[PDB]
């Protein structure tokens, strides 16, 4: 009931948010949703999630399959009230190793009538050392926290504007970092960073793979885990939607031979062109028109990859239909941005009531038994 209690449904942030959109600028929105989680105004979903909905990737238990996507809390400053608003995980981040503003303002554009986002951030972000003491303190809180226990954070790494090198920036980040993740993820994905596509080449891709692996591991070299986990972080990697089919078999003969641990599919789209009030913006487009383009890639690289990498899907996730169509592509979780956007405080409860009642009415035992089940 959205009117007789304060909840994640409560009847005021629909009424706020349909104001929002339609007249205040997107960042704008964006910063007061963080500064009300900053002061843990938001309400939580307080509720047992169903057993029959969780999932794994290895040792990652997620307690239900929707987690929020990198880009939403960058610098790790509300991860608490996000995350109880109902959602498994959160990947923080983007960050590189020196703070950066990114590109100049307004960079952000909406098009509700067709939950769509484009935009052209840049990479904006605190730095390495100051996300890296959000977190820590994330995790001081959670070790005390009954809400946040097996909650999982990821952090996504990225360059700086100015690097030549990106391995030296992933290098920095994990040492820094790494111990309070639970995952990484390698954003190679970027539309809004020149040339950081490029990096997703097999040659290259391998070799940052690779020394992001060694990385890791040389933590335990150099109590340890400060993560949900206790073990060291899993690697994934970000993949962008614009490849010909000749590079997605490339990258997934990558991932199968560096034992990736899994992959983010994926990351914003250049090539939707058929939104009026985009029509002179730049950078990649989220939301609505995304979902198509990514629920194929996830086929495709699932089949490519024999099954054997596991995949996170991002891409115009809003419904519990659209997180069945996910999972039976291949993916064992979800992560929502636009969604957030358009449905608002609301979004996670709602969405795990409704892949709760698909899979009853489609005859699933669990969600693991739906992963994949277009290919059989
Ligand atoms: C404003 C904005 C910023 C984003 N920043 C990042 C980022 O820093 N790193 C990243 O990997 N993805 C970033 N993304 C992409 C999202 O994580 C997600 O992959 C994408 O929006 C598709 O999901 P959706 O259709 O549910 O919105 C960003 C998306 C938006 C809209
Ligand atoms: C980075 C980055 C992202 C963006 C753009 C894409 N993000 C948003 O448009 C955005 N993000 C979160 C909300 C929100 C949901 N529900 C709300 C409820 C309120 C209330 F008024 F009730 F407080 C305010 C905001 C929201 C909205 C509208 N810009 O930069
Ligand atoms: O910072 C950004 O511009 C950004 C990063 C990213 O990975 N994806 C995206 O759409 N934007």
């Amino acid at each position: 009931d959205p009117f007789e209690s304060y909840n994640p449904e409560f009847f005021l942030y629909d009424i706020f948010l349909k104001f929002c959109l339609k007249y205040i600028d997107g960042e704008i929105c964006h910063d007061l949703f963080l500064l009300l989680g900053k002061y843990n105004i938001l309400p939580y979903d307080t509720s047992n999630d169903s057993i029959y909905a969780c999932t794994n990737i290895k040792h990652l238990d997620f307690i239900n399959p929707f987690g929020v996507a990198a880009g939403f809390d960058k610098n790790g400053v509300c991860i608490d009230s996000i995350l109880k608003l109902g959602f498994s995980f959160i990947e923080i981040g983007t960050i590189t190793p020196r703070g950066q503003t990114g590109n100049a303002k307004p960079r952000i554009f909406r098009d509700v009538e067709s939950r769509s986002i484009i935009n052209s951030c840049g990479f904006n972000n605190m730095g390495c050392d100051k996300v890296t003491e959000n977190l820590i303190l994330f995790r001081k809180r959670q070790e005390e926290d009954k809400l946040l226990s097996k909650h999982i954070v990821g952090v996504s790494i990225g360059k700086n504007k100015d690097t030549v090198n990106i391995v030296d920036d992933l290098k920095y980040c994990i040492n820094k970092i790494g111990r309070y993740a639970d995952y990484i993820a390698i954003n190679v994905s970027s539309p809004n960073t020149p040339g950081l596509r490029d990096n997703q080449e097999a040659g290259k891709l391998k070799n940052i793979i690779l020394s992001v692996k060694e990385e890791i591991d040389n933590l335990e070299k150099n109590f340890l885990w400060f993560n949900t986990t206790k073990k060291k972080p899993l690697v994934f990697v970000k993949l962008a939607p614009d490849l010909n089919q000749e590079q997605k078999k490339e990258i997934a003969d990558v991932l199968l031979e560096t034992n990736i641990d899994g992959m983010i599919i994926s990351n914003t789209t250049t090539q939707i062109n058929d939104i009026k009030s985009f029509e002179n913006k730049k950078g990649g487009v989220s939301g609505a028109k995304l979902k198509d383009i990514s629920t194929k890639f996830i086929c495709e690289m699932y089949n490519y990859t024999n099954k054997q990498i596991p995949i996170i899907a991002s891409g115009g996730i809003f419904s519990g239909l659209d997180a069945l169509e996910k999972i039976e592509a291949g993916a064992s979780v979800c992560q929502l941005y636009s969604c957030l956007v358009f449905n608002g405080m609301k979004s996670a409860v709602q969405i795990k009531r409704e892949l709760n009642h698909l899979l009853y009415q489609r005859g699933y035992y669990n969600l693991k038994e739906a992963i994949g089940r277009k290919h059989s």
